[PDB]
C-alpha cells in the first residue's frame, strides 16, 4: 500500500508484512488486545524515525512507537488496527558517562537491560519499575513506579533531556531549559507529543545492599482489612515510613501481605520496621539481603534480566484498572473491603491487587513539586496510594468479567470526591471512554496538555483512543 512504497522510497527498514518477524513486532503483551498494523517500521536511527513519521503524515495514516509493548491497552500498536507502528526495540543502545553519572539510552531500551548496563559499568541506578522487559520509552514517559520510587521518585523524575521527533519530522531537544513547554508535557504524557528518540536520564549511586522483606496481613474478613488499612494509610500519612524503606500491599484471593524493599541491611530494617509491626501486630518474613541487582532480580519475576532480543514474547490475558487515591474514609473502606471478602474472593480467575505506600511526608514521588511536570500525581497526602488491579485468564478472557475491577473500582470512586481519585496510564485501561480517559489519567494537567497537543500535533498524528486531544482554537 501507499505506506509500505513510502517508507521503501524513504529507506526506511521495515518488517514486512509476510515475514517471520512481523508476527513478533506486531504482538500485544496483552493477548486479549492484538491489533493488525498498517505497516512496522523499523528504524535503527534517528533519521529513520523521521521518515517514518513523514511517511505517515504523507499518505494519511496514524503512527505510534512502540518501545517495550507493555501497553496493558496495546497502545503501542495504535489501539486499534490500520496505524504505522514505529518499533523501537532494534534501538536498545545504553551509554554511561563515568563523569557525569548521565546515561543516554535508545528509546527501544527495556527496563533489566538498562538496571543490568548502569549497575555493571558505574554501580549507577535510576528510580524504575520491576519487570525487565518493560520498555523505556512507555514507562518513563507516563511516570515509572518501582521498588526504590519511595526512596528516589518516578522514572520520569529521572530524564533530564529528551531528543524528540515531531509529527511534522522536525526534531527538537526537550530539557528545563530548552522546549521547557515540551520537556512538561513529555514528563507524563509522553505518547501524545512525539516520538521520543533518546533520552538522558540522571542516576544515583547504587546502595551496596537492599533488603527484601514480607509482613503477612490476617485481611482474612471485611473488619480485619478495614481496621489494618486504617492503621496503615494512617501511618504512612503521618510520616511513618522512612525515605530508605519502600513497600506496597499485594493482595489476591488466597494471601494478602506488605511487600518491601530497603535500602539498607537486614539490621536497619528491623528497627525502622519495628513500630509499624508494634501497630499491626504482625511479624516479620523472608528477610533478605541483597546486593543491588540481586534485589533487582527478586521482584523482577522473570529469569532473563539483561533483554534486548527482538524476540522477545511474553505476554499474558488480562483486563485491568488502577486507581491513585488520598486516604479512604471508612465507609469507603467498608465498602471496598466488603468487595474484596464478598466477590473478589470468589472471581474464579488468577486476580490480584497491589496497593503500593506511594506518599505521605517522606516519599520522593510527592516532594516533587506540582508545576514540574504533566505527570499529574504529586501531592503528598492527596496522592497517597497507587493501586493496580489485574484480572487474568488462562483461557480467554471472558467478556462479563470487566465487571469485576469496574464495581471494585467503583467502591473506591462512590466515597470521593473527584479530585481525590485519578487513575495512571501505566495500567491503560481500555474499558474508559477517550473523554474520561484524559480527565482521570491528567486531572488538573489536561487544558494546558491539550493546548501544548493543538501546537505540537494539531493533525494527531500520534492518534490512539485514549491520546489527549488538541485544545480547540
Ligand atoms: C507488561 C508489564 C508492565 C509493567 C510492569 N511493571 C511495572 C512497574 O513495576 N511499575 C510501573 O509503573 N509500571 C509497570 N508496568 C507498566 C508499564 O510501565 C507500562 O505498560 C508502560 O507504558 C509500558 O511501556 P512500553 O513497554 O514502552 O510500552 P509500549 O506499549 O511500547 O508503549 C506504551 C505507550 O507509550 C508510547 N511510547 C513508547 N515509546 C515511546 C517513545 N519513544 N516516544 C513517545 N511515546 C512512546 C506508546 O506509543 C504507547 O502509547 C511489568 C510488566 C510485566
Ligand atoms: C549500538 O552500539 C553498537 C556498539 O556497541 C553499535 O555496533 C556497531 O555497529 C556498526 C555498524 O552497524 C559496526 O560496524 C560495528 O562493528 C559495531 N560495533 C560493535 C562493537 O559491535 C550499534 O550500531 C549500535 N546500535 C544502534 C541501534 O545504534
Ligand atoms: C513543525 O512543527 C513545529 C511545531 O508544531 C513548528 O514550529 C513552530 O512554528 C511556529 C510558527 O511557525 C512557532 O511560533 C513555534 O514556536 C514553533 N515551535 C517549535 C517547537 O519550534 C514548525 O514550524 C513545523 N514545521 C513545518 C514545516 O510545518
Ligand atoms: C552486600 O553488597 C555487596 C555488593 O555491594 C555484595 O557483594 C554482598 O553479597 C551483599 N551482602 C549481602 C548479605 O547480600
Ligand atoms: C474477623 O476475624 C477475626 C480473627 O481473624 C475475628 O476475631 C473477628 O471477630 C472477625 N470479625 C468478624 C466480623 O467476623
Ligand atoms: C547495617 O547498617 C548500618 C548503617 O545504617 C551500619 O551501622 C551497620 O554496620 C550495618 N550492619 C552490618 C552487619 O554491616
Amino acid at each position: 500500500a501507499a505506506i509500505d512504497e513510502c517508507l521503501k522510497n524513504a529507506k526506511v527498514p521495515v518488517t514486512a508484512r509476510n515475514s517471520t518477524e512481523w508476527k513478533t513486532d506486531a504482538s500485544p503483551f496483552n493477548d486479549r488486545l492484538p491489533y493488525t498494523p498498517a505497516a512496522i517500521a523499523k528504524p535503527a536511527t534517528v533519521e529513520h524515525i523521521q521518515a517514518a513519521v513523514l511517511c505517515a503524515a504523507e499518505v494519511g495514516v496514524k503512527a505510534n512507537p512502540k518501545s517495550g509493548g507493555h501497553s496493558y491497552a496495546s497502545f503501542g500498536l495504535g489501539g486499534e488496527d490500520g496505524h504505522l507502528v514505529v518499533e523501537l526495540d532494534r534501538m536498545y543502545n545504553v551509554t554511561l558517562d563515568p563523569e557525569t553519572h548521565i546515561a543516554t539510552v535508545q528509546p527501544g531500551a527495556r527496563l533489566g537491560h538498562i538496571a543490568t548496563v548502569l549497575y555493571e559499568e558505574g554501580k549507577r541506578a535510576f528510580s524504575h519499575g520491576t519487570c525487565p522487559g518493560v520498555g523505556v520509552g512507555g514507562h518513563s514517559l507516563h511516570g515509572g513506579f518501582g521498588f526504590s520510587s519511595h526512596s528516589h521518585g518516578l522514572a520520569v523524575d529521572w530524564i533530564t533531556s529528551a531528543d524528540v521527533v515531531l509529527a511534522n519530522g522536525s526534531l527538537v531537544t526537550a530539557s528545563e531549559t530548552e522546549n521547557p513547554d515540551l520537556f512538561w508535557a513529555l514528563r507524563g504524557a509522553g505518547s501524545n507529543f512525539g516520538i521520543v528518540a533518546s533520552f538522558r536520564f540522571k542516576t544515583f549511586a547504587a546502595p551496596p545492599n537492599v533488603t527484601s522483606y514480607e509482613i503477612n496481613l490476617p485481611w482474612t474478613n471485611s473488619s480485619n482489612v478495614v481496621k489494618g488499612w486504617g492503621a496503615l494509610q494512617e501511618w504512612l500519612l503521618n510520616g511513618g515510613m522512612p525515605e530508605e524503606m519502600n513497600m506496597r500491599v499485594l493482595g489476591n484471593a488466597f494471601q494478602t501481605q506488605l511487600q518491601g524493599l530497603y535500602h539498607g541491611n537486614a539490621s536497619a530494617l528491623k528497627t525502622a520496621i519495628q513500630p509499624l509491626l508494634a501497630l499491626l501486630d504482625a511479624n516479620l518474613s523472608s528477610v533478605q539481603e541483597h546486593d543491588w541487582m540481586e534485589g533487582f532480580r527478586h521482584y523482577a519475576y522473570s529469569g532473563e534480566i539483561d533483554i534486548t532480543d527482538p524476540g522477545y514474547d511474553q505476554s499474558e490475558t488480562f483486563y485491568s484498572k488502577s486507581l491513585v487515591t488520598s486516604a479512604l474514609p471508612p465507609d469507603v473502606l467498608e465498602r471496598v473491603a466488603e468487595y474484596w471478602i464478598e466477590t473478589a474472593n470468589k472471581v474464579r480467575r488468577s486476580w490480584y491487587i497491589i496497593i503500593d505506600m506511594y506518599g505521605g511526608p517522606n516519599s520522593a514521588v510527592t516532594r516533587v513539586p506540582p508545576g514540574a511536570g504533566s505527570y499529574a500525581f504529586r501531592d503528598p497526602e492527596r496522592h497517597l496510594f497507587l493501586y493496580e488491579l489485574y484480572d487474568r485468564s488462562f483461557g480467554p478472557y471472558p467478556d462479563d468479567g470487566f465487571a469485576f475491577l469496574d464495581g471494585w473500582v467503583h467502591a473506591f470512586t462512590g466515597g470521593l470526591d473527584s479530585s481525590d481519585w485519578g487513575m495512571y496510564i501505566n495500567y491503560a485501561d481500555p474499558g474508559l471512554d477517550r473523554a474520561e480517559a484524559q480527565e482521570v489519567y491528567y486531572r488538573q494537567n489536561l487544558d494546558r496538555l491539550r493546548r501544548i497537543k493543538q501546537q505540537l500535533d494539531p493533525t494527531e498524528l500520534f492518534y490512539y483512543p485514549q491520546a489527549v486531544e488538541p485544545a480547540e482554537v
